[PDB]
């Protein structure tokens, strides 16, 4: 089990690849027919794309009674999001954000606001109903605000938008299973390692994806994604999971949060997330994941 293990994870690799790519194209061609930017698509409809494996996660793990795991794993995403994904695809792409995203992006920093103030005692399932309903008035404003019988050019966008999330959901759950049996074959049994290369697991869609649209200098579907994911964490992954169980409070997950996204504002308003700024977040992720142990 060692050469299907790298079988498993090339492969994994290859419907990452291509999988994140169709994604994109179909994305923007989807855009171009809703007559909105690629930065409302990317908040949205790709944001839940990728979202889905950590909505999944902390729902599932605060329901097996693990919620200090269902909530740490919910921020956890978002620093990843404005830290690696972001960070890298601004080295790759800089970003110069347009006037009318502004908005948008200073609702995104309210809202995380929003989320640690009432998230300093804790998380009860009524601050879960609430940022429920918050992330679905989030969803139709942003659909509205920067606002077909029998199309064969849809259709091939549906193609490519459908067949583009199977492909990256399916490469990485192929990713981290041919990486487990490698890892298995190498000695690491550890149980941390079960949830560490599982974690990245489910960033691996959103990464991939953000990483696809930098490369085709998509810097308002980048950041739609990346904005829009983290609303999806927190307003949906982190919310649906206190439904179940009170969560635990990470007062310092969320100052960094926080900082991160007041940083994202002023950087895609006065300035660009260009190639420096994307280097200062992945600073700023790499003395966090080693100064939080
Ligand atoms: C760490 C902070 C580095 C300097 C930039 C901070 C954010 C605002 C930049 C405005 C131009
Ligand atoms: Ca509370």
């Amino acid at each position: 089990m060692v050469i299907l293990g790298v079988g498993y994870f090339l492969l994994g690799l290859i419907l990452l690849y291509y999988g994140s790519d169709w994604f994109v194209l179909g994305s923007e061609r989807i855009a171009r027919h809703f007559n909105v930017s690629n930065f409302v698509i990317g908040a949205t409809v790709m944001a839940i794309g990728t979202s889905l494996p950590e909505i999944l996660t902390s729902a599932y793990a605060s329901y097996m009674h693990a919620p200090g795991i269902s909530i740490g794993n919910a921020i956890g995403s978002c620093i990843c999001n404005i830290g690696l994904v972001l960070g890298l695809s601004a080295i790759i792409s800089p970003i110069i954000v347009d006037k009318n995203l502004q908005k948008n992006i200073l609702v995104y920093l309210l809202f995380v606001i929003f989320a640690a103030v009432i998230g300093i005692d804790g998380f009860s399932w009524i601050d879960g109903v609430v940022l429920l309903i918050l992330f679905i008035i989030y969803l139709r404003w942003t659909v509205k605000n920067g606002s077909d019988k029998n199309n064969p050019s849809v259709v091939f966008s549906l193609v490519l938008l459908i067949i583009g999330l199977i492909g990256v959901l399916v490469g990485a759950e192929l990713f981290v299973d041919g990486a487990k049996k490698i890892a298995l074959a190498l000695d690491i049994s550890d149980k941390v390692i079960g949830f560490t290369l599982v974690a990245f697991g489910t960033s691996l869609p959103e990464l991939m994806v953000s990483l696809a649209a930098a490369k085709r200098n998509l810097g308002g579907m980048v950041l739609g994604n990346v904005i829009g994911s983290n609303i999806a964490d927190i307003g949906g992954a982190l919310a649906v999971g206190s439904l179940f169980m009170h969560l635990p409070a990470e007062n310092v997950q969320m100052a960094v949060l926080v900082i991160m996204s007041l940083l994202l504002y002023l950087f895609a308003k006065y300035s660009k997330i260009g190639r420096w700024q994307g280097i200062l977040f992945l600073a700023l992720y790499i003395i966090a994941i080693a100064s939080l142990r």
